[PDB]
């Protein structure tokens, strides 16, 4: 029969990614705008099972090889828009930037419908790297602060790019993001189910080990599926256009709220912050932990993961040493985009998913 | 000629104050919701001649007193919709349940086609009175503090004379409002406009006042234009009825952030927070310009007010003590309210509309 008919072809670039995971799914929804999508996903390992289930074209491609880039997505003639929606897991800046210039130069010379490029950097660009910040609450006028960020070098390409081949671009700065990707490598939401799971099979509390403020500043958060909606949104609307935008659920929560739902949900006591005490490392915590993971996973017939894919102990211990980070969404929701979550019901629903993808054991 | 129609009537009690006002406003706008209105507006002083320059019948009550509020509101038989927005000045929760209690028993009898009643409260409601609070961000699921609110009170009538009389009903739980009313009791916008003029005109800088924890806190508020459309979106949409419904802008914002802008906006140097001071009372500080304030309106030509009258001081030095009160939106936009401001841009129309209305002084 005959080729099928699409208004829009995506090319995600870190479709195993904790938002390209979510961007899989969201684009193929009936009612998604800029519908029917079509979508090639696009990361460096073997398409897992998961995502095998799924109505995406996968390609292989190791992004930071221009040949290999150039030989596998040379051929895609059909894209109309691009969500760059990954990074290499460190914070060198050249690695980086050569990424996503390997996706643009393989493409833009090749797809003559092509629309818009969306790029994905987040709030670090307010606040500086893991390796003085900005007050809060961060808006978008605020200026590059003088470090060296992976997230400048994308911007400047992007800009560089889309400006010579009469393209539009967006910017999209999300908070923590709560999602349901095992591969991500950054997914506190999983790093979370994770360590709770482990103290269950321990017969151990779960044990706040953050610090203080943590515990009890306000936070903010946003789900993969509300990043997903906003970048689709910037990649239809002519209001979102040429913008650098923030996204977050809407809210604010506190660790402490969410610790003691994360022990509700998985039918376990809550040790909270204790008066006096200075935060731990939850990543020295679990550094000897492989091993146990490996064997939970067996035990509840789980998705088979590796303790430092599927979590971030690290990235917890980050999250739980931040205060004073929330981000504004005045400028999204001025130029039209009305999108929001309740951020408990988020991660609650993030906790959910995991446990359906078998990624997490079920309530006991 | 004809009587005009209305497709509704809304009685307003407290048009004077900070959200009766705006509701004299935006009930009067050709898109508003269950338009077109007619307004009749309650309060107890001698309408003053920038309300008698909107299209509002103007009804002069103690609504404190029975027999006159029979006497006043009896004859109204077509009101469709209450917005009770008063209370009587005082925490005196007798003297405020009579005032809401008159309003119901003069009108329920008497106006055949009464539909619903909006109550207005507060978030005072999650954290006790002026004269242990829940830790936020507060939702309408938080219980009753075993402490004496005229709020509860309130509530009870409205519940009891509702369910007795197949009326729906509305309780409203704005955040600090951010209006233009000169006659309100509690108008944080209005109070430190008239302390930055009262600066400007003795060449003295704009001197923050208030607690270290409060300069650097999150904080929120709710212009009153929204106050105003969220009431209306209950007294018109079938989904909110029956609701407990907090009211916010939707975002957060920074007194230090906040005080700037008032600088700029007054012309005049600023002085912030200085490390390892205490926060100093603004209503000892202003208690002795009365006679400042009559001059100012003088040489200015504004609207005639008196200093106590105009300017809150003691509203200020609580809302500069204060730290952990926000509230959330969640339960208004899972219902469909998508209403929201900009707190810095709501801030700053507020100073700009009390300067069109000759309430404050233009800037120079
Ligand atoms: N996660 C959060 O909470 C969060 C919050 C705010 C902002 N951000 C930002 O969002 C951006 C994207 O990160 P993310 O967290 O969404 O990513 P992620 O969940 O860690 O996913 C990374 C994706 O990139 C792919 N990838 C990495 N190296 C690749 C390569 N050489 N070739 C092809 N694919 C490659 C990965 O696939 P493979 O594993 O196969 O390589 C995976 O699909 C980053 O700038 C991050 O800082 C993230
Ligand atoms: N202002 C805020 O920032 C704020 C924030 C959150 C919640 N709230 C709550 O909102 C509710 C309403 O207060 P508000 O601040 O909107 O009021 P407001 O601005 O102080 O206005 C009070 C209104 O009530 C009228 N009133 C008072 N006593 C009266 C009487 N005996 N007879 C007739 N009218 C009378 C006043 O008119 P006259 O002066 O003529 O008497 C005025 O119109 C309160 O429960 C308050 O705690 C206020
Ligand atoms: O937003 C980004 O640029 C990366 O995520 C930062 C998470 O914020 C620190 C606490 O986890
Ligand atoms: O919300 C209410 O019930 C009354 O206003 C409270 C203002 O909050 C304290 C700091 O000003």
């Amino acid at each position: 029969g005959v080729c099928k008919s699409y208004k829009s072809v995506a090319l995600v670039v870190g479709v195993t990614g904790i938002v390209g995971s979510s961007l899989a799914e969201v684009l193929k929804l009936p009612d998604t705008p800029g519908g029917p999508w079509k979508v090639y996903g696009v990361a460096r390992r073997p398409c897992p099972v998961w995502l095998a289930k799924k109505p995406v074209e996968y390609i292989q491609c190791d992004v930071s090889n221009n040949q290999e880039t150039i030989s596998k997505l040379s051929p895609l003639k059909d894209i109309t828009h691009i969500f760059y929606v990954s990074w290499i897991g460190s914070e060198d800046c050249q690695t980086n930037a050569t990424m996503f210039k390997n996706i643009l130069n393989s493409v833009i010379p090749n797809a003559s419908n092509l629309q818009h490029v969306c790029l994905q950097t987040g709030i670090k660009h307010y606040f500086g790297i893991f390796e003085v910040p900005h007050d809060s609450p961060f808006t978008e006028d605020l200026p590059r602060l003088n470090v060296p960020n992976f997230y400048h070098d994308l911007e400047d390409i992007l800009y560089e790019e889309t400006g010579k081949n009469n393209l539009t671009w967006s910017v999209h700065r999300p908070a923590l993001v709560f999602g349901f990707s095992p591969c991500s490598m950054m997914n506190i939401v999983s790093t979370l189910c994770v360590y709770a799971t482990i103290c269950k099979h321990e017969n151990k509390a779960l044990v706040y080990p953050g610090s203080k403020n943590s515990w009890n500043c306000y936070a903010d958060a946003v789900d993969a599926d509300l990043v997903a909606e906003h970048e689709i949104w910037a990649a239809v609307d002519p209001k979102a256009k040429n913008q650098v935008l923030n996204c977050n659920n809407g809210d604010v929560f506190k660790w402490k709220h969410i610790w003691k739902k994360l022990a509700e949900e998985f039918g376990i006591e809550m040790v909270g912050y204790v008066e006096g005490k200075e935060q731990v490392s939850l990543a020295e915590l679990m550094k000897d932990k492989d091993q146990v993971w490996d064997e939970i996973v067996k035990k509840n017939n789980l998705v088979p993961t590796k303790l430092k894919e599927i979590a971030a102990f690290w990235f917890a211990d980050i999250a739980f040493c931040s205060e004073n980070l929330i981000s504004s969404m005045n400028k999204s929701k001025e130029l039209g985009f009305l999108g929001f979550r309740n951020s408990m019901k988020s991660f609650v629903s993030c906790i959910d998913k995991m446990r359906d993808y078998r990624f997490i054991p079920k309530a006991f």
